[PDB]
């Protein structure tokens, strides 16, 4: 903490405050994260350091000093939330949405193959650079260690404590929809509002569509029954390839919901390219 000249506070996270900081000895600009320490956690984090991929924001150093923890990460200039806001009036071009989504699925497919889950994907954890790359931040901190419930998967909301990599697919599906319509898909303001927002669009799940759902911890027989809506009405004007992919990412049953690896082979990515965005830094 003495070797860093904190420039600005980049924002608070689920596990701590992040600062844009400049390393004194090296001059390099990094993202320093002060974790808000157990032995398990240290080991957890230390595995994440060796998890390298072009679509994962790199964990550079871990500093446990004076019984405090700080994580040093590579720095990217803008998050997807700010870029979306900037493009609110015109929307993000489909060719760019398609490239960002393809890159994110590659990152997830890498993490998921190493049994690492993000568990808290949101536009704010997605970082972009001038070269057209997009990277995931916070990967693996959930395991080792007002909040937005907008991108939370149904199984978490219903009390499943042993969730899987499918939760990340769901969150990504929610971000995919938001980039296309320029409006949050399920903006719930509490857990039950969140749940009901999902039920009102996708229909209240039952044993036909989701076997075992009625035996979930927080499922109540008293849940109102809503019918399912046409996706054509939910995500206009996404073409049929996009909508079919989206429906596979938003399946209720985690076991049925598409994997990141299978998603990469979907017809929607037949014409992917890597356009370079216009970023105002
Ligand atoms: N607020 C500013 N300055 N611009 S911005 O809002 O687009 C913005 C700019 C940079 C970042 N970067 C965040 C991060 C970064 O670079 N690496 C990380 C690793 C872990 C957690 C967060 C980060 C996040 C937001």
């Amino acid at each position: 903490m003495e070797n860093f000249q904190k420039v600005e506070k980049i924002g608070e996270g689920t596990y701590g405050v992040v600062y844009k900081a400049r390393n004194k000895l090296t001059g390099e600009v990094v993202a320093l994260k002060k974790i808000r320490v157990p032995s398990t956690a240290i080991r957890e984090i230390s595995l994440l350091k060796e998890l390298n991929h072009p679509n994962i924001v790199k964990l550079l150093d871990v500093i446990h000093t004076e019984n405090k923890l700080y994580l040093v990460f590579e720095f990217l200039h803008q998050d997807l939330k700010k870029f979306m806001d900037a493009s609110a009036l015109t929307g993000i071009p489909l060719p760019l949405i398609k490239s960002y989504l393809f890159q994110l699925l590659q990152g997830l497919a890498f993490c998921h193959s190493h049994r690492v889950l993000h568990r808290d994907l949101k536009p704010q954890n997605l970082l972009i650079n001038t070269e057209g790359a997009i990277k995931l931040a916070d990967f693996g901190l959930a395991r080792a260690f007002v909040v937005t419930l907008w991108y939370r998967a149904p199984e978490i909301l219903l009390g499943c404590k042993y969730y899987s990599t499918a939760v990340d697919i769901w969150s990504l599906g929610c971000i995919f929809a938001e980039m296309v319509t320029r409006r949050a898909l399920f903006p719930g303001d509490s857990e039950i509002d969140q749940l009901f927002r999902i039920f009102r669009t996708l229909g209240t799940p039952d044993e036909v569509v989701w076997p075992g759902v009625t035996s979930m911890p927080d499922y109540k027989p008293s849940f109102p029954k809503w019918a399912r809506q046409d996706f054509s009405k939910v995500v206009p004007p996404l073409d049929e390839d996009g909508r079919s992919l989206l429906s596979q990412m938003l399946h209720y049953d985690p076991n049925k919901r598409i994997s990141a690896k299978a998603a990469l082979a979907h017809p929607f990515f037949q014409d992917v390219t890597k356009p370079v965005p216009h970023l105002r830094l």
